[PDB]
């Protein structure tokens, strides 16, 4: 299984984004605006809401924050790359070699009714993020030597999946994630089903290749409840990963 330190060196976050998030009819695309449906079903219209979400495992990316931010006082970005940490960073300080998130924004702002254009939905999320940092799902201390408020949510999407190379690890992980939510917090994870392997152009990179079952198991082991769980069956392009669908759940920490 790719070794933790291969993120540092070889996940290289531009072409990340460019062959997953570009948004340019790809199976990429169609889950993108899958995820982006059921983040704004969660967070708009379920009214997961709060004083602090903790994104876990971000990657360079921001479109699993546009929704969240309309119901979150403070968003903490956290990832195991720093690499990913200084694109994300670009991004939120409008520097200029950020990437074009645009597309996306304009996507939300449709979902959510055209309420807001672009421009202020991503000055509401620039605002939301006060904290960029580093993260360790593995750990018991997933963020390390950094203190934290317990979190009213933890969003974690296609992370968990890539950072844990069995199930053991995989259920210890969510109880990682767990110990930075207050009780009854919400947990929301989105990740691909039945997937060994994703590719960013030449570099492979390892998944853990759960089914939906073995995943409800781990995350009734690692102390929560279930509210909602629903599986697709859109795979990426064949090229990009072997995964049959994805998963997207709600639940709450006992
Ligand atoms: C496939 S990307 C998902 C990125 C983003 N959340 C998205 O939805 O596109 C996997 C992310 O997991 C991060 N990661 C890998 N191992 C990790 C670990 N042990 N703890 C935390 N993050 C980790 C990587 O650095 C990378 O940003
Ligand atoms: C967009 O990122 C991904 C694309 C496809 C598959 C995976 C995976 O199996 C684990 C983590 O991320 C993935």
């Amino acid at each position: 299984f790719t070794s933790k330190d291969t993120y540092l060196s070889h996940f290289n976050p531009r072409d990340y984004l460019e062959k997953y998030y570009k948004f340019g009819h790809s199976a990429e695309s169609q889950i993108l605006k899958h995820l982006l449906k059921n983040l704004f079903k969660i967070f708009c219209l379920d009214g997961v809401k709060g004083d602090l979400l903790i994104d876990i495992g971000s990657g360079p990316t921001i479109y699993q924050l546009l929704s969240a931010c309309e119901s979150f006082k403070e968003i903490v970005v956290t990832d195991y790359s720093d690499q990913n940490l200084q694109e994300l960073e670009k991004w939120l300080k409008a520097a200029p070699a950020a990437f074009d998130w645009s597309p996306v924004v304009t996507y939300v702002c449709d979902l959510e009714g055209n309420r807001v254009k672009g421009p202020e939905k991503e000055e509401k999320l620039r605002q939301a993020v006060k904290q960029v940092l580093k993260c360790d799902v593995t750990q018991s201390q997933p963020l390390g030597a950094v203190p934290l408020p317990p979190a009213d949510c933890v969003l974690s999407t296609l992370c968990l999946d890539a950072a844990c190379p069995d199930l053991p690890t995989y259920c210890r992980a969510l109880r990682n994630l767990g110990s930075l939510l207050k009780p009854g917090g919400f947990l929301v994870i989105m990740d691909a089903l039945k997937s060994s392997y994703y590719m960013i152009g030449e570099q492979k990179f390892s998944s853990l290749p759960l089914g939906r079952e073995a995943v409800e198991a781990a995350v009734k082991e690692a102390g929560y409840t279930i509210e909602w769980f629903e599986v697709i069956s859109q795979s990426y392009s064949s090229t990009m990963a072997n995964n049959e669908g994805l998963f997207s759940l709600v639940a709450r920490k006992l």
